[PDB]
């Protein structure tokens, strides 16, 4: 049969997650989407050749979670201080050291960067996972991001 992966974005209230997530599917940039909205959103897509489906779940079914995106904005350094709070949120509710993850630094395409890549770089580092810079706005990243996650998920197992 044909792959299926659940992945879980996660992260601090107004970082991108829902706008990431509508781009990956509907392809288009939303400018406003109800905070309190949570929601899975699935799509058939080819990565690397491999052709599978994705079941996003957009945190406002998190037990089931096979990879998770923990998401900050470059310009909401707060977002970025939480991060630790859902990574230790993960670690407990799969129980493991052990789970595919990666750090995701969205709306890159704004000049107001308070998070720098350095700083992003040794955050992820201390946690042994890639981190990518996105922007929903642009799509910059965003397929490098989801499917980055699902090539950790390939190489999890
Ligand atoms: N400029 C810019 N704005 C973004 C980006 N991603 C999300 N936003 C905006 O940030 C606000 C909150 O985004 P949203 O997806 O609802 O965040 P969520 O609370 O994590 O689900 C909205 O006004 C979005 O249009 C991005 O990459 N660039
Ligand atoms: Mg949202």
């Amino acid at each position: 049969g044909m792959t299926e992966y659940k992945l879980v974005v996660v992260g601090a209230g107004g970082v991108g997650k829902s706008a990431l997530t509508i781009q990956l599917i509907q392809n288009h940039f939303v400018d406003e989407y109800d905070p309190t909205i949570e929601d899975s959103y699935r799509k058939q897509v080819v990565i690397d050749g491999e052709t599978c489906l994705l079941d996003i779940l957009d945190t406002a079914y998190m037990r089931t979670g096979e990879g998770f995106l923990c998401v900050f904005a470059i310009n909401n350094t707060k977002s970025f201080e939480d991060i630790h709070h859902y990574r230790e949120q993960i670690k407990r509710v799969k129980d493991s050291e052990d789970v595919p993850m990666v750090l995701v630094g969205n709306k890159c395409d704004l000049p107001s960067r308070t998070v720098d890549t350095k700083q992003a770089q040794d955050l992820a580092r201390s946690y042994g996972i890639p981190f990518i810079e996105t922007s929903a706005k642009t799509r910059q990243g965003v397929d490098d991001a989801f499917y980055t996650l699902v090539r950790e998920i390939r190489k999890h197992k």
